[PDB]
């Protein structure tokens, strides 16, 4: 019944938000037939987004042609228009063709406020690239995208570390049964901490630290919000962040009582069969430098699970790696693109 | 004399952290954009200084240090800061927003404050300082005064002796610098238009612009359009180093440059012949500190080009500076 | 005054030397490396993690004077040439990390040599490992070599005991969030003792890694013996370390319950903590182990509890502060 | 097409090896190190600066397949014990750091033994010193052992080569700010070499440290012989450098002419850009030099100049970059 549309006809995004998500976002779209993004719009000009495309730290020079222009810049000839307008209800995205935004600014991840984007000259749907409270459906590609029906005027893309733990966690469930679990990541520094030590806008008295000087930790909703995207898991699961100086790149531990009995080797097969283009395999004894800019949302390392038989009782250790750049990127634009397809 | 803090960032809070060792000042009031329980937290733990010598504890409107309450207030205009309420005679303006003359003026209304030190270059109609190398410019009359910037004083004794000495014709200065705050932790809009402090601050060596050595005539006339240079931020937290390339007006060796920085040293200006690095200068109490291992004296057909480096922790060597001349200010105000 | 003498003035030799300043009754004689005076007073003096050192430092010949007292250098490369008796040393740190079991620390045990030895890590399952105020009584004195275990030994054993004796322990994993040390390349390089994650540029990344503190557990807290295990994911910080353990107890609990417990149990070795700090904030304290109360957690689904329990340690001070602690204990038992 | 060893699987050895699977005409069939095929596929495989391997590598007995292509690895610690001409090897890259003079990179020259030597460092004064596109021509294809230079002197040659032949140059002082490496610890500890920073924790300091770049210079523009000295800043990066130098010219110039100067003598060595730049952003080049007008300053004072010009380079890829030119170069002509 979703009767999708072929690639060759163009569905015109834009990008609120041209961030670390937002940026790589619009790079993965230039190989993605059937959507463009026509509209940028952040808070700054044209020339300091331009620049911050073209450059990148931790994900390489782009792979292109950027020039700036007057309101906009051209990607490999191509004009995109960029726009500072502050409040969602006054960007005017159906000036040029837009039907759905990327909302990736980080201060309008809620149905309401993401809602603002749809309105007469607007949008008519957005995919907020975080997590979005738990009325608006919230989607991890290749683990539950089959819930979107094309009618929805808001979705979720969840978090980096709900994309890297839904397909480990799920592979569990369906093998052995999970009864609870505990999750720490151990995630690279973001943007909303302090470069060095000062007032955090948030009231978070840990993120007011210095980001690349710390191992900080601090709360995610991933592990307890699990069950918007695994409803079996619902309220099975918790967990925290241990974040740590490295610029991009990190890695999910889930420690779990499984209803079955489990070796280390059957825990590893079912991870192994489980593998997709979202959730990779590896025996490789890797590092975090290692995952910069995969496009696997999850990477799952046979080399660290464990399986701890005490009494007849065993405790599960199962650990992927992700870069929550680029893994969640992957997922976010995979969800994209299926989203503009059968969008209604 | 009571003293007042409007932001209270790295260098307000290890201002304040030495006020508590100087007898002619306290602080009673601190204004910031947040609540208590953020600026006590802030002031107890530290990064890259420390743990906090004493007790904080976060009360209604304040919080006590060592038992003494200090209030805090989140007034984002100067203008609406009732600084006299608690006394406050002098303001350390270190919020980085109010870096001038007329913004820093703001401060002293009715109910307001008297006078002003400026964390930072204020601009050339505000007396700019360098304690132990011209503090002796202040007669006590004036409102708002410059502590100048870290690299200036660090740059500054270093300079005056290589004048004082041998006569400076020119100079090049590159400072190596520790990245500070407003640089973007990761690559992202930079809101004062700078394409390079946009870019992950503890992930690269990022070239930047400084008034340091342009500058330097507000502290050093007979240098006033001599120098020039830039800085190299990079990824250590906080902890820096000047390097000056110059020609001088006589011939000189390694160890007559060395000899006259050691004749110059001071409370102020530090000398050492000890291999450091970085680490070892974070939380000194010298504005500069000369190092004799890094001076290089090369001649050619004659011609000579002398480099001279000196040290700073652009927090604590500052801050201790800033503080110096708050404390001589205060006393003949 | 009980005389030491340290083999390997490396992190942990250095710090015990600083600590060792501020202990009447024991001094330290005869520093032993690889290398001349200058190199170890200039590596005394100044220090990137830990701060200028709190005294002078003078080089001398075959030596260096610390606050006017001269402390001999030499660099033997084996333990059975070096002459610690000369000295008047009775007992060695052997802090190289190259001779940490019986056979090779008792090289220091001969004619002219010590007569007893404290390995500053884990020494084998025939020595007697020792974390200072968890199970520093089964010392008698008559030991010629003893351990003074891991820095996560160290962290996790008052934590995990008192788990055990408030609640009971079935079985429990840990992951130790830890700074990296110097057995890790700083760039990309081949690792001599065949680690394929140390060999990758420890500043530059998150590199899992193989820790034996939980498995050997039983060691210190015999009762805990075979309940638990767990691994290291190393991070770049230059020193500063936490212990994540997530554990199935025998009876419910409470996060404030647990954190209750934690408090009663603290001590000069446990510390305890309600303030939300981060690694920076543990480095140079004399805590073996700092319970940080705010990352508890207790999650209960369908009347079963998993417990998460987090306890910080500075890997460097904190288990010097430890080390000698039962160096000290040691020497003054010595028979 | 010529064969090539390589001795030390290192951060230039093994950037060398993956810059080699590009040039038709130079093939690698043995490597030397101290240790097992398995530690050397991995860590040719997964690289922390310079990314992830484009190719499948297996081990095997006795080495490794890269694209199903068996290369062979021993663990000889001696130069004199390698059997290069076992596996058809003529030139050997040096890359250990611990053979870089004429006489010990010679005993890689035997019967059984290599025929060239290419050390990939400074290399003592009596070693031809080449940095490609400046001074490449020097080579007549007789020698036996030569050296590609440090990444510093790759840099800077060819801008100060630049302001030499447009402006002349009385004297200049070089301070290159530049990415940790192998030979400083990991955390504060003895070094080995007896330098008292290179014993500091590396990526937790800025760490002075000398260099031979700018005092060496007439090794490979001989009319700068003599003329400039400089120094080394050590910072946390784990790759990517630049180097400033200031100078002292015989004409006037302005700051116009001069990047003006530097674009005319742009070319695959040598680059050119007017973008504000950072170090990540030169990871992973093939330019030897990268000049940034952004960075030129010329201060006149009483009619006296001081001219600064700066240029970045990947001390990594860029340096290899030029090794491997020059070493296709000169395996074409010996
Ligand atoms: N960075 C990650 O690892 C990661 C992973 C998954 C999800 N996310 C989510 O993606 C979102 C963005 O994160 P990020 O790391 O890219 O942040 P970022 O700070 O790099 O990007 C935010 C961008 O939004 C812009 N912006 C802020 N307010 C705006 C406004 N009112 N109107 C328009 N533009 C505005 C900023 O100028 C900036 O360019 C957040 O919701 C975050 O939680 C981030
Ligand atoms: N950090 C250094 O190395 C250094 C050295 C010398 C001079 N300085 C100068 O000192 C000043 C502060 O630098 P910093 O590194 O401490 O900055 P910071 O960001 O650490 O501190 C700034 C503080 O000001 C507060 N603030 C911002 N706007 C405010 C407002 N309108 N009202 C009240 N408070 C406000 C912020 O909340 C913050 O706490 C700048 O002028 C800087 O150039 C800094
Ligand atoms: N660093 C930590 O966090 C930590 C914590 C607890 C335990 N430990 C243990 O302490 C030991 C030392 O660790 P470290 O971090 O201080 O290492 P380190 O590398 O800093 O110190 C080792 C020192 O031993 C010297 N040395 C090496 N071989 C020698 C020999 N044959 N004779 C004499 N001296 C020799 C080296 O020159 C160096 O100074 C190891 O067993 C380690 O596992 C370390
Ligand atoms: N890394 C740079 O930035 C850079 C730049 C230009 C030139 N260089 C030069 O390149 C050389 C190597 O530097 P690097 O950074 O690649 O060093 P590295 O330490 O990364 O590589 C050295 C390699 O040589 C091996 N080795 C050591 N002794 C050996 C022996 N006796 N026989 C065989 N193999 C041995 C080591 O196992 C290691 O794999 C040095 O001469 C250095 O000065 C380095
Ligand atoms: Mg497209
Ligand atoms: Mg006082
Ligand atoms: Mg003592
Ligand atoms: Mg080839």
């Amino acid at each position: 019944g979703l009767v999708p549309r072929g690639s060759h006809m163009v569905v015109k995004v834009g990008i609120n938000g041209f961030g670390r998500i937002g940026r790589l976002a619009f790079r993965r779209i230039q190989n993605v037939e059937g959507v463009e993004v026509t509209r940028i719009n952040d808070l700054t000009d044209p020339n300091m987004l331009a620049h911050l495309l073209k450059y990148d730290t931790t994900q390489g020079r782009f792979d292109g042609t950027v020039e700036v222009k007057e309101g906009g810049f051209e990607v490999n000839g191509q004009f995109v228009k960029v726009s500072a307008e502050r409040e969602p209800a006054n960007i005017d995205w159906a000036t040029d063709g837009v039907e759905i935004v990327l909302e990736a600014t980080g201060f309008f991840a809620s149905k309401e406020k993401a809602e603002q984007h749809i309105h007469e000259n607007g949008a008519k749907k957005v995919v907020i690239t975080a997590p979005g409270g738990n009325d608006v459906k919230t989607v991890v590609f290749n683990t539950n995208h089959d819930i979107l029906d094309g009618t929805e005027t808001v979705i979720s893309g969840a978090s980096c570390t709900t994309n890297c733990l839904a397909p480990m966690a799920k592979a569990l469930q369906d093998n052995f049964g999970v009864k609870q679990g505990l999750m720490t990541t151990i995630h690279a520094y973001t943007g909303d901490q302090m470069i060095l030590d000062g007032p955090h806008r948030g009231g978070d008295l840990r993120r007011a630290r210095a980001g690349a000087a710390n191992i900080v930790p601090n709360s995610t909703g991933a592990a307890k919000a699990i069950g918007l995207v695994i409803p079996e898991l619902n309220g099975k699961l918790d967990g925290a962040a241990q974040r740590v100086p490295v610029p991009t790149g990190s890695v999910t531990e889930l420690v779990a009582t499984l209803e079955k009995d489990v070796t280390v080797e059957e825990v590893n097969a079912a991870m192994k069969a489980a593998a997709n283009d979202s959730y990779g395999y590896t025996e490789d004894p890797i590092v975090s430098s290692d995952i910069v800019g995969i496009s696997y949302g999850s990477l799952f390392d046979a080399t660290q699970t464990k399986v701890l038989t005490v009494d007849g009782n065993q405790l599960v250790k199962v650990v992927s790696w992700y870069d929550n750049e680029m893994s969640y990127t992957s997922q976010l634009v995979r969800t994209l693109e299926y989203f503009a397809k059968i969008a209604k």
